[PDB]
Order: structure tokens, then C-alpha cells, then sequence
């Protein structure tokens, strides 16, 4: 049920789209959130996904952290997708604005391999401060399962395609 995507490789696809609007249209098995280790969904992809769930994602997330403690940078957890998807895979890419090791970006993308198909953003890009061209290259060289990437900014989408 994904439509309008450009094929990059055997298993990676890309579209200029808001991931929240794509999740509402497709209702995929798995939507990836660009999480932080505290699961505090304030802005960027995480803030937008949480707003679309009417804050239910944040309430579930706070219970998960109260039980388990914070995630690791490079780690993930599977929670409910609420009204957007069956599941949300909360994945923590390194935040370069906080001095986190960019080598952890490959570890972050390895979490995608546990799921046959995912709707996802570019990890560590946007407000996380990493180069999106680098994030797309790590994605293509790490993920083996079928990934549908939604890139919100049209100018960035065009650059990602034309430099691929
Ligand atoms: C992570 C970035 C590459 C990307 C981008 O193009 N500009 C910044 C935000 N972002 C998103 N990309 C997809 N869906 C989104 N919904 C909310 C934010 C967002």
C-alpha cells in the first residue's frame, strides 16, 4: 500500500512526504520514530508523531521509561503505533549537536533489520544535526529489510536523489 516512492536499491525506497501524513494514509505495520534516549517527543519527527496521537505516544513512553530506564544511543524499543501504525519502533540515532558518536548511526539503522517492512525518517538528520546525505548512505549500506523513507523537505529530497 505504499505509493509514489522512488526506488533507490533492491530494498530502499524514498518519497518527499511528511512521515505523519504518510502513516495516516498507509497505516503501516511499523512506523519508525526519531527518538531520544528519554523518549521525550518534543519536536521534529518525534514531536509531530506524538501530536498526531493526541499525546498518547508520550503517555505510553513515560510509563516505559519509568519501568525500564532510558534507551542507549543506537538502541530501540517497540511500542504501540496508536492511530498511525500497528507498532512504533523508537530508534535513537546519535545527536551530533550533543557530541554523540556518529559511528552509532550504523548501530541505530541495524534495529530496522528486525522488521520486514518499515516506514521511516532519515536517522540523525533534521534537528539531530547529522548530514542527511551521509544518513541515507548508512541506511542503504546497513538495512536489508524493506524501508520506505519519507523526507519532509522537498529541497533536501531533490538533493538526496540527484547525488545518490
Ligand atoms: C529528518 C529530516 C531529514 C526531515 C527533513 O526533511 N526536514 C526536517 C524534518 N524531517 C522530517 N522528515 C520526514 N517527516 C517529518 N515529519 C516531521 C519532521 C520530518
Amino acid at each position: 500500500s505504499f505509493s509514489g516512492y522512488l526506488k533507490l536499491t533492491d530494498n530502499v525506497y524514498i518519497k518527499n512526504a511528511d512521515i505523519v501524513e504518510e502513516a495516516k494514509k498507509v497505516k503501516p505495520t511499523v512506523v519508525v520514530n526519531a527518538a531520544n534516549v528519554y523518549l521525550k517527543h518534543g519536536g521534529g519527527v518525534a514531536g509531530a508523531l506524538n501530536k498526531a496521537t493526541n499525546n498518547a505516544m508520550q503517555v505510553e513512553s513515560d510509563d516505559y521509561i519509568a519501568t525500564n530506564g532510558p534507551l542507549k544511543v543506537g538502541g530501540s524499543c517497540v511500542l504501540s503505533g496508536h492511530n498511525l501504525a500497528k507498532h512504533c519502533l523508537h530508534v535513537v540515532g546519535p545527536n551530533v549537536n550533543k557530541g554523540e558518536d556518529i559511528q552509532l548511526l550504523k548501530s541505530a539503522y541495524e534495529n530496522f533489520n528486525q522488521h520486514e517492512v518499515l516506514l521511516a525518517p532519515l536517522l540523525s538528520a533534521g534537528i539531530f544535526g547529522a548530514d542527511p546525505i551521509h544518513s541515507l548512505r548508512v541506511c542503504v549500506d546497513t538495512v536489508r529489510t524493506n524501508v520506505y523513507l519519507a523526507v519532509f523537505d522537498k529541497n533536501l529530497y531533490d538533493k538526496l536523489v540527484s547525488s545518490f
